[PDB]
């Protein structure tokens, strides 16, 4: 029992694991808990945010559990993590309606609804609830300052001005963690290269308030493409997995004029195709370029997938 | 937490627990593990054996776990449950050869190779080793005649003689119910009617052996026709579910020349349409008979299921 762990560094999906060993073990002796969140900076996803929405995919098809956390605490503060200018916070109407969006196309890519399947957290739940005196108190103690300001994330700001709000974010979503390492079972926190800073900051609040309950952290990578330009920019700005901002057939092309060189390993990162089916699409592309199949194919999959069996034709039908 | 005991018995698919309750209980607590089997009889599963499988994935969808047990030994000795006339031995050959039959179709109906999903057992693994002198001392000290000679399946037997070997079937399936409740935590056991006495002699072992450690059996009913005349039973014998034996185009067919009145019934039985989707395609057969749709969908689902996409195409582009 070691599988999954071997497709998902095949496919290259493991920027870096907290406790690499650790991590290999228990997913080779116990069914895992693993979740990932967002927040509600949009109302709508994009292709940045296909990547690790999917590896939760890998994860829960061999017997493990997914849980989806949309931001609807979080968001209201937003993520300085990358960002190199101060956030601007946002109307409760605007969050509280973007989560509407984002919500609709979890709801699409994950099967939410079983007795024993992946979950929908919102944190406005439980941060929703805890008090300015308290937070100090339960919190606050075992969250150092030097710590904080070691946050790779935290200097850009340091550097031209961090507000004090988002330099308490990283305390926003190690509770997070924690609820969910307490209340869900949750064991590992999956997110994007932009997250290493938060989910570490996780663990080491786990292990100060109760010696590290089993807690790890994963990161997929950032997906680059081969010439060195921007994954998901478009003029239109982003490729937006809401049909009515990009769509199946602005979708389609995006995926079929990919380029050959990113080509193959996309396939890896975003399609469920076997080691073998893509050994054979990497040929069709390395001696029959002609055809164009990997560029086709990955297409095809990626827009059955997002947007639909039946889109999927009326894009290719207007193709 | 207990959606799934709601569609199973929303959808009719419960003739009878051992224990409601109990069972009712961990199914709303913890990720149960049912397996079902099927002895080798054959090179090709039939449409009896669809409901009782599909059932396996009913669980799996939340959750749970299922585990798919290949006769490969106690096929040597064939299930006179149900039967009024003696079975006949058969050839090594045979039965190590029907199991690649089944084997090629359970594989395309379940998803076999994850490092925690189902599990293909051939009990000619734990059957293939226990000896003469053996079975009687471990097993067969509490496994009393009295109560073998109280198995409904049997008394058809004993009416017009039932060989030993018949007779000491049930005991071989009581080894593998026990083995596996033991081996891979199995708590459930889920088979047709045909398998009550089974089923059941398997948990009654269980607790002489050592106090049931927590095993109960369920049972999918009986998939009745509207006029009375046998499910599965074609001029060509039986309908299987292997395409060289019965064909995407004669399996389209059958499913939609059903008849309208067990026709929403049996959408619920073998479709993963939802109570709205199926709402709707009540209606449509209610008021617009003429567009044929329950019929219709039944067929292209079914189908596309057990035999593809594409056959689903080449097949009704030959209706
Ligand atoms: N603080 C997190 C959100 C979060 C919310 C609650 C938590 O308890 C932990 C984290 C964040 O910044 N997420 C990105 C987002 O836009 O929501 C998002 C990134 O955009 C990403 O590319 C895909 O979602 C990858 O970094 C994974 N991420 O969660
Ligand atoms: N003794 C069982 C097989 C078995 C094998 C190993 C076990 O440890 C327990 C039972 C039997 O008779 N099965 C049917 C078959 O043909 O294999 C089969 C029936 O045909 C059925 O209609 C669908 O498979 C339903 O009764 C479920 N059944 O298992």
């Amino acid at each position: 029992t070691n599988v999954l762990i071997e497709d998902l560094k095949w496919r290259g999906l493991i920027y870096q694991q907290t406790d690499e060993q650790g991590i290999e073990d228990l997913l080779n002796k116990e069914q895992v808990t693993l979740y990932c969140g967002a927040d509600p900076t949009a109302d709508s996803l994009h292709i940045g945010h296909l990547l690790p929405f999917l590896t939760l995919r890998r994860f829960q098809e061999h017997g493990h559990r997914p849980i989806v956390l949309i931001g609807g605490g979080t968001g209201m503060i937003g993520d300085p993590s990358g960002k190199s200018e101060e956030r601007v916070l946002q109307t409760e109407e605007q969050v509280d309606k973007n989560i509407e969006g984002i919500s609709k196309q979890m709801h699409n890519i994950f099967e939410f609804g079983t007795d024993h399947g992946a979950v929908l957290v919102n944190n406005r739940d439980w941060l929703g609830q805890i008090s300015l005196i308290s937070f100090l108190r339960d919190y606050g103690k075992h969250v150092g300052v030097n710590y904080m300001l070691g946050k790779d994330s935290i200097q850009s700001r340091l550097e031209h001005g961090i507000s004090y709000t988002e330099f308490t974010y990283t305390i926003l979503q190690a509770i997070d963690f924690g609820h969910l390492n307490r209340e869900l079972n949750c064991k590992i926190q999956v997110g994007g290269s932009d997250q290493w800073g938060n989910i570490t900051s996780g663990i080491e609040l786990m292990r100060r308030m109760y010696g590290q309950t089993d807690a790890y952290g994963l990161t997929i990578p950032l997906v680059t493409k081969s010439d060195g330009k921007k994954f998901g920019k478009s003029e239109s700005g982003a490729v937006w997995l809401d049909a009515e901002k990009t769509s199946p057939y602005e979708f389609y092309q995006f995926w079929i004029n990919q380029s050959d060189e990113d080509v193959i390993k996309f396939l890896k990162y975003f399609t469920f195709l076997g080691k073998e089916e893509i050994d054979r699409l990497e040929q069709s592309k390395n001696e029959a370029p002609h055809l164009r199949e990997a560029q086709k194919t990955l297409a095809e999959e990626v827009t059955k997938f997002i947007h639909g069996e039946d889109a999927l034709n009326d894009a290719i039908r207007i193709s």
